[PDB]
């Protein structure tokens, strides 16, 4: 298969990973001053949704870094496992997590479309329609938490609002039922 | 056969060997400061993959120098063995190592394509499809180690990280199970 198209794809993935990380950092700083505005100005719940979007983004940041490590370590053993024909256990975790998150990351990046195709084009043993679904069970559970879509515990969203109000110097009063939870 | 096309090919091989050696040296210095950055900044494992790529490159550097010696010594006896019709034992090691590494070096250089063709065009005794495969068994095992694709022992990758942290003055703590291994 097109393994150097795959490789330069990965390189662009890494480049855009860095770029998007940086851009989202920038706008996240602006948005944190903005959240200081919303919290300072009335609807802390509006700021609560804003910071929900932000903590979502931060889950994405952490997941981005984890998978950046994964694509880079897979890139290390390009020719080596390319000599092989099945995936090894040393890369089974990375491959499983990547295969699992790839559909979640299909939209975020178009290179990864080809990266996943070439992955599945690379293997059939524990690879394919369901065989790939069988081998993908070794996905990183930590990334899974960093890729879980949920409301954080309102004690923690309150703590994010508290540490924001700390860092950004607004008055925040958590809901004591949740501030105790 | 085209033995002076072969010869100027070899000359370009040597020229680009020097050039690529120099360029990879330059960017390797930049990449070593960069590895000092990654090690200094968080993911030492990211730096670990980076320095895995680098130590791979250094295996390539050493292999490059070895084969540079080989092509130059073969160049010394151009007309002499050209008078002969089979390869001699004095060049059997160099020829075997070159024939063996040439497919690994097919991609790195396009001149060597012709150099290998003209090599096989030079000989049939222990030369050809499998006869060349038979005579290539005298490849340099040291270069073979410098052309082996493997993970170095993690005590040694830790030692490379330790001597980098020494030279580049970052804090590195090897995995004591591997730092003892």
């Amino acid at each position: 298969f097109k393994a150097e198209r795959l490789r330069v794809n990965l390189e662009l993935v890494i480049n855009r990973l860095k770029l998007l990380e940086e851009k989202k950092t920038e706008l996240a700083q602006k948005a944190r001053k903005e959240i200081a505005d919303y919290l300072a100005a009335g609807k802390d719940e509006r700021a609560r949704i804003r910071v929900e979007h932000i903590i979502r983004e931060d889950y994405l940041v952490e997941a981005m870094e984890i998978l950046e490590l994964y694509c880079d370590l897979l890139l290390a053993r390009f020719g080596l496992i390319q000599s092989m024909k099945e995936l090894d256990s040393g890369l089974a975790e990375s491959v499983s997590t990547l295969i699992w998150a790839a559909p979640r990351l299909q939209s975020e990046v178009a290179e990864l479309k080809i990266v996943a195709d070439q992955l599945c084009a690379k293997y059939s043993k524990e690879y394919g329609k369901l065989c790939r679904t069988n081998q993908i069970g070794t996905v990183n559970d930590r990334l899974m938490h960093k890729l879980s879509v949920e409301a954080p515990p309102k004690i923690l969203v309150e703590r994010y609002l508290i540490e924001i109000a700390k860092n950004y110097n607004v008055p925040y009063e958590p809901d004591s039922v949740v501030m105790a939870e």
